[PDB]
This record gives C-alpha cells, sequence and structure tokens, in this order.
C-alpha cells in the first residue's frame, strides 16, 4: 500500500511548521520553569532530560539524587520505593513520590497565557498542551527487572546494549502510595534515532530504511481511529506509547536493515500492524525494558476495549486502511 501510505506521510509533513512553532513556545516556558526551579533547595540541579500526538508535548525534568536504593513494590517489576536538602520529602526511610510531586506542582503554580491541570499539565494559549514529568536520575546499575529487557543484541549490537545499560535510568512519581516507576525515555530516543544494524542507516541514499515512517503511520493509525471512535470512547486508554513499544518489538523481530527497505513500506507497515494485532488479541504487550510488565493486562486495559481495537485494526488491515483515504 505504498501509494496510500506515502500520501499519508506527505500529509503529515504538511503540519511541520505547526508542531515546531507550538513546541517553540513550550521551550521558553520550560526554560523559565527550569530557572526558578533551580532556586529551590530541593530542585537545584534539576535539568532537562517531545511530541506525543499533534500539540501534545512532553518534557521531562531530571533531578540528580545521591546514591539510591530500590525496593520493588510487590511483584510489579516497574514500581519501586526509593531510599538512599531532599530530606523534607521523607516518609520514614522512603522518599515520598506523592509528596515530592506535590512541591514540584506548587512551584510551577506560582511561576505561571498559560494554565494548569506523573505529569503536571500546562496549557499554553489554549491550543498547546504540555506534560512536565519529574524524573529522579540514578547512575546505579539498572534494576533486576530489566535484566531480560532491551533485547537489541541481534539488531543493534550486544556491545550497544552494554553501552546503553551503563547510562543512568529514571524514576517518575507514578504510583501503582509513595511509589515511583522506571523510565528509559532517554534510551527510547537513542534507539529511535540510531536505529539500524548499519551504523550508517539513513545517512546516505543507499541506506534509507522506513523504520521511522512505519512508527509515524502506526502513531497516526491510532490517532485517526481514536478520533473516529470518539462517540463511544472505547479507545481512550491506548496511547502512542503502546504503539512505540510494539514498534520496538517488531524492530527486534526484523533486525536487518534489508527488512526495512524503503521500497517495502507497505509490507513493513503490515508487519507493524500484524504484531500490534497479536498484542491486542493475546492481551500481552511487554514493556521493552521490563518484560514482566504487561501494558495490556486486564489490570490496565479491560478486555472489552482491547477486543474493540482488534476488530477496528483488523478491519482496517483487511481493507487496505480506508481510515487513510482522501
Ligand atoms: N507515556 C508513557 N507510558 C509509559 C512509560 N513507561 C511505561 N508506561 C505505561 O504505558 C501506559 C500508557 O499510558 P499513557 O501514556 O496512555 O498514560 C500514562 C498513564 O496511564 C497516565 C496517568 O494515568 P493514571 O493512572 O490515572 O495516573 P497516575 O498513576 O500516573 O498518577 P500519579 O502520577 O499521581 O501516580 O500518565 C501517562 N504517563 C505515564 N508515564 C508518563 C510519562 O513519563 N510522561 C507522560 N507525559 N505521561 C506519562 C501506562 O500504563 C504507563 O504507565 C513511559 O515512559 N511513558
Ligand atoms: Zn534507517
Amino acid at each position: 500500500g505504498a501509494s496510500k501510505l506515502r500520501a499519508v506521510l506527505e500529509k503529515l509533513k504538511l503540519s511541520r511548521d505547526d508542531i515546531s512553532t507550538a513546541a517553540g513556545m513550550v521551550k521558553g516556558v520550560v526554560d523559565h520553569l527550569l530557572l526558578r526551579l533551580k532556586c529551590d533547595s530541593a530542585f537545584r540541579g534539576v535539568g532537562l532530560l517531545k511530541i506525543s500526538a499533534p500539540n501534545e508535548f512532553d518534557v521531562m525534568f531530571k533531578l540528580e539524587v545521591p546514591r539510591i536504593q530500590l525496593e520493588e513494590y510487590s511483584n510489579t517489576r516497574a514500581y519501586y520505593f526509593v531510599k538512599f536538602p531532599l530530606s523534607q520529602f521523607l516518609e520514614g526511610e522512603i522518599l515520598s513520590a506523592s509528596k515530592m510531586l506535590s512541591k514540584f506542582r506548587k512551584i510551577i503554580k506560582e511561576e505561571i497565557d498559560v494554565i494548569m491541570k506523573p505529569a503536571v499539565t500546562l496549557l499554553i494559549s489554549e491550543k498547546i498542551s504540555v506534560d512536565i514529568t519529574l524524573a529522579l536520575e540514578s547512575k546505579s546499575s539498572w534494576p533486576a527487572s530489566t535484566q531480560e529487557g532491551l533485547r537489541i543484541q541481534n539488531w543493534l549490537s550486544a556491545k550497544v546494549r552494554k553501552q546503553l545499560r551503563l547510562k543512568p535510568f529514571y524514576l517518575v512519581p507514578k504510583h501503582a502510595e509513595e511509589t515511583w516507576r522506571l523510565s528509559f525515555s532517554h534510551i527510547e530516543k537513542e534507539i529511535l534515532n540510531n536505529h539500524g544494524k548499519s551504523k550508517t542507516c539513513c545517512e546516505n541514499k543507499e541506506e534509507k530504511c522506513c523504520r521511522k515512517d512505519c512508527l509515524k503511520l502506526m502513531k497516526y493509525l491510532l490517532e485517526q481511529l481514536k478520533e473516529r471512535f470518539k462517540d463511544k470512547k472505547h479507545l481512550d486508554k491506548f496511547s502512542s506509547y503502546h504503539v512505540k513499544t510494539a514498534f520496538f518489538h517488531v524492530c527486534t523481530q526484523n533486525p536487518q536493515d534489508s527488512q526495512w527497505d524503503r521500497k517495502d513500506l507497505g509490507l513493513c507497515f503490515d508487519n507493524c500492524v500484524t504484531y500490534f494485532l497479536q498484542c491486542l488479541r493475546t492481551e500481552k504487550l511487554e514493556n521493552y525494558f521490563i518484560p514482566e510488565f504487561n501494558l495490556f493486562s486486564s489490570n490496565l486495559i479491560d478486555k472489552r476495549s482491547k477486543e474493540f481495537l482488534t476488530k477496528q485494526i483488523e478491519y482496517e488491515r483487511n481493507n487496505e486502511f480506508p481510515v487513510f483515504d482522501e
């Protein structure tokens, strides 16, 4: 379906000045929050670690904490308690996510045409929504639950996995409670931008793969379907993170750049859609870094919404995506 999909990618490029100038003011607001945040004892040394869905922007504020100790919350491989001026957020020996997240919020309140709402949400001039997520930074080795994650050996190399896992990891105050959740959104950006088996993937005309186009098509497929099913709101829980995560699994499944040749955009997209479909139908989408953390368990998304999106994605697939027409 190259023609139809290439037309879609060409349509998306048309809003490139909208995504830029809208994030162009996200910038000057985030720098302003960063300035006065660095004036508070607890948030000194905070710094910047972007577009989720047209006009939905995400910024992560990283904060360097001293040596950190993690206790896995129950058997949820992603959620943890945290222990070691930061002393003010303590609940005994653990560091209170809910309480730290709370002072963050209030410092941004007195700093704010912007208005409020793990994410603190701003609204710049009504159109532009910004997610501002506080991230604790740990330079310790990654937690045990990531040992079998990041299965990039056959795709990027074994040595690249070793380089990636020497980098810090992050905890956002997202409670399953004073609990924090692992974050590797910095690693997600690295493997997205440095995505080939060939180190020179997409640096010359002989190596133009279609990995990034497939993810765009997949993000756009979900955005369009979510728009169409706005009457009965069955798709509210699915995000482009479910799409990005599935796209990482397909990259692991098709590790060679030859499996992402631009000429094959139609078949590559089909691989992304079929694997996403298998995830919905088996109620299993593994976090790329934490395999025993199922983003699609009936815990997070009930079975009816998943069965719903299957049928729609299945119909779209079997009919050469009429959602992409005209
Ligand atoms: N976006 C995102 N999701 C991630 C990441 N790593 C794991 N996940 C998990 O993927 C699922 C997709 O969620 P979403 O993006 O559609 O929405 C998530 C989350 O569900 C929502 C908060 O909803 P809540 O449960 O009602 O509240 P919460 O428990 O967060 O409240 P509190 O903070 O008081 O505890 O927020 C979205 N979200 C999650 N993490 C982030 C993040 O880092 N940035 C932004 N902008 N939004 C986020 C979910 O199951 C999710 O956990 C990951 O890196 N990104
Ligand atoms: Zn490439």
